């Protein structure tokens, strides 16, 4: 198992392991060890009367690059597993497209440009109380939110539907859709039976079937 | 699949495992050498940084009397599918005469061991006649005893393993529960062997797996 | 608040933290109460409920103490995010199921016969269990002859989003009888104690067929 | 009501609890039906053991207004409830670092120097979040450029069991400086609502060393 999608102009989401497949579920359900018709009207089944415990059986491990905005979000997603980087330091810089619609008084390259500028300032800031003898754990308090981090997320397919719920849907934030995006092009790749009666019968979100 | 045989008729099989002791490795560093590896492991363990063995995950097919299953399904931090008949059969843990010795008694331990046999019995009958009266199951089902075997499948990550093993595998758990927690430590260690001799000798907390091997 | 449930059974309210506006408070993340508003706070919960937004309800928390046979416990404890305390001094009852929650079957034998056979057999074991521990067995391996219809109790400690979630699942016709009967129990101290949050469960969130026939 | 101020601007305010050390009690024996000394050494038995079940049936509810990289370490502890200030009305202030927190290391500036450009960060960080906000960017999209010492405020909900993790983790010379005086202060709060049960935790299972 590996796969890697880029996120933003710096981020990821990379695919490090997988534990089960849609026959995991069915297994599970049955307590059995079956290894087609049957199976796929059993996931079917469980998934338009609301009986996800199955699903749990299924386990991802994602390797995420994102900006520290869009990890606070995720992380509230608490039934599931973290390790996050504790360096480089790169940062996420809007381009002129995301930033239309909004009628900007001024030119959406400005924006960008004012937003590198702020972000160039803290980051030699922060780079100067280093080597004025400031310990990095205080010193890097002015850097922006922006600035991406990286994190290992372990979840099972229940919760990742959950997350998909959240996330993948127009009333997130639109950086946090990229990533539940390819969360959800991922998941969709490994279970497919899944993902499809997920799509058909659970899923809440709008942005998952556009 | 690894599959161990637990009491007279119970068992404890593998049916899955994400990872390997280098999951923990990978997690810890955030990134996608056999000693310096090995040593990272230990490190994680004897300073109590427990995160990274979440991202190790098993999934254990157990058959077990519903007594020793009631005690396990108290670990709330793992997933569950039980039996239930709508996705049987019908076996009871009968103790061997050694479980009982020891404890004075009065009347011989094989003599205790058919009379629980008996009573088993006589509570299977009137389970049966009561269905094949027209009771359903899951009625007449609640004369039947707390040593009948249910089957369940159990997904649990490493760090919450080793929490189960902290309580099960030691002597002030049930002996029953006992046994199962010492099958689910020979495959836990079988599989993460660096996790398993890092726990026992920095984070156990129980005392058998200390002198019973695997 | 107590409950009388099945034969023997119970339920009861130990503690509640907090009330329908904790979850307001929650949600506005304020504690100011100089500016209290029911028209607007009660709107608030349908909003939360209606749109489902469901972690402000997560502090509102109650404390049980129930009483219930074995084998509705063991469905019960399945509800992971909740905290549990199970008797382990001891009482020995059974639940003997009443004739008439065995009528809508077609049994080939009187429901009142059954009833006696349960009773018996519960009976045999129990007198089992009494002479295995008179002769010198530990009480926790005489005890695996007990059938599943055994009374035990526990406390149980579950915020106001896992108890919807409780209610969704064991308050409605597929659950089986017997937990139903607990459920409709758990529901009637909920909207007792957090009544606006309990009518906008009904009208936005809860799946279950039984809460919108039953009165409370 | 209980408040504590934590750093320059911050503060852990105590919103509600439910139950005290008989909840735990009580929740041991399962029983809802007075011997003190009885009652101390159950708790005192419990905690000794490791046998923390019963501290889950205590309960409490916070109000804590702290900097974002405090808020994000604090969020990593999963047993808990969190809601965080569309709802409620925003407000702008950072966390600035007073001269004494970089006393012992031996900076190459003299600490207010480091304190004074802390702040012109803030500054101009925040003027620029708000130029970017009345020229039309969206405030969810102009608040990225804004440090990670603004201020936040959350109610956290999180029982007695997890907050005895939680003081083991955080109330320990290993966790950073600003959290650990944000645990202090839930430990204060624990100490006064449930004094037996902290008591027997100090002297028992306690990890940390700072308490
Ligand atoms: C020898 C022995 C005797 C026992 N006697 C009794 C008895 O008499 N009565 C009885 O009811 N039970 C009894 N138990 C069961 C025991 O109280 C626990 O329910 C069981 O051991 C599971 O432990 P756990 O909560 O650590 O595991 P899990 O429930 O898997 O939780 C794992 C960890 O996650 C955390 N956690 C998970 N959920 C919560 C939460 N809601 N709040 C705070 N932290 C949480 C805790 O840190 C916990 O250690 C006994 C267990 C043992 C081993
Ligand atoms: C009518 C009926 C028939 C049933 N039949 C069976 C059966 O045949 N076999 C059987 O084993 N069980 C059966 N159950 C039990 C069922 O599978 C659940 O265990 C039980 O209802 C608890 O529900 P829950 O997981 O939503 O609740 P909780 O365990 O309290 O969890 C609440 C919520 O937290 C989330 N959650 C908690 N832990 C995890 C986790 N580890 N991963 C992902 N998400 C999590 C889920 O969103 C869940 O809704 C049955 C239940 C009902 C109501
Ligand atoms: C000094 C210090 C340095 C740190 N450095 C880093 C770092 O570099 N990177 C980093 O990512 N984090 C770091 N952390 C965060 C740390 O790894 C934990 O996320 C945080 O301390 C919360 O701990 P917890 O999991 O015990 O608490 P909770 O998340 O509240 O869990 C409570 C208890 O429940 C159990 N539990 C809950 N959920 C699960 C689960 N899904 N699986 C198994 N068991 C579970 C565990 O027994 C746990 O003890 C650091 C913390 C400290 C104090
Ligand atoms: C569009 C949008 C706007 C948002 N705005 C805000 C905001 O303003 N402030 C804010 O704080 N957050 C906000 N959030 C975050 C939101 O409140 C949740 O924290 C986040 O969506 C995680 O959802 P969850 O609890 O279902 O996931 P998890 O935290 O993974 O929980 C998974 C499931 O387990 C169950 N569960 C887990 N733990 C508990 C528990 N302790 N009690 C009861 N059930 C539990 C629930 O059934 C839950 O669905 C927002 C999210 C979205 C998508
Ligand atoms: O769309 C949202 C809005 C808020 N939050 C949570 C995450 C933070 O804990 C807090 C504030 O997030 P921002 O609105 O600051 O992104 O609420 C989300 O998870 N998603
Ligand atoms: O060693 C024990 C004793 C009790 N319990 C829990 C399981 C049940 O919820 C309840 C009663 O268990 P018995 O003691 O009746 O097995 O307490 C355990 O998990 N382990
Ligand atoms: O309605 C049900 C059916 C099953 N189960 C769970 C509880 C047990 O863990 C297992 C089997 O329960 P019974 O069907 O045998 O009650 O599945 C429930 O929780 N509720
Ligand atoms: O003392 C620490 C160090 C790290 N982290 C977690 C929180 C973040 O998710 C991530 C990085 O935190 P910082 O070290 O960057 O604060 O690791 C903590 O909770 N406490």
């Amino acid at each position: 198992h590996h796969m890697k999608i880029d996120i933003l102009d710096k981020g990821f989401v990379e695919l490090v392991d997988v534990m089960g497949n849609d026959l995991s579920a069915v297994r599970a359900a049955r307590v059995s060890f079956d290894m087609e018709e049957r199976d796929r009207h059993l996931i079917e089944y469980l998934m338009k009367h609301g009986h996800e415990t199955p699903f749990e059986h299924i386990v991802f491990t994602f390797h995420v690059k994102a900006p520290i905005f869009v990890a606070r979000q995720w992380f509230r997603h608490r039934i599931a597993s973290y390790n996050e980087l504790s360096l480089s330091y790169e940062f996420y810089i809007p381009s002129p497209e995301r930033l239309e619609g909004y009628k900007t008084t001024i030119p959406p390259e400005r924006v960008t440009e004012k937003i590198s500028e702020i972000v160039d300032k803290a980051y030699r800031t922060y780079l100067e109380l280093i080597e004025s003898g400031v310990p990095r754990r205080v010193a890097r308090i002015v850097l922006p939110l922006n600035l991406y981090t990286r994190f290992f997320w372990t979840v099972n397919a229940r919760s990742l539907m959950n997350f998909l719920n959240l996330r993948a849907d127009s009333h997130a934030q639109w950086e946090i859709q990229q990533y539940a995006l390819a969360i959800a092009r991922i998941f969709k790749e490994k279970c497919p039976w899944t993902f499809e009666a997920f799509l058909k019968y659970a899923y809440k979100g709008d942005i998952l079937k556009e």
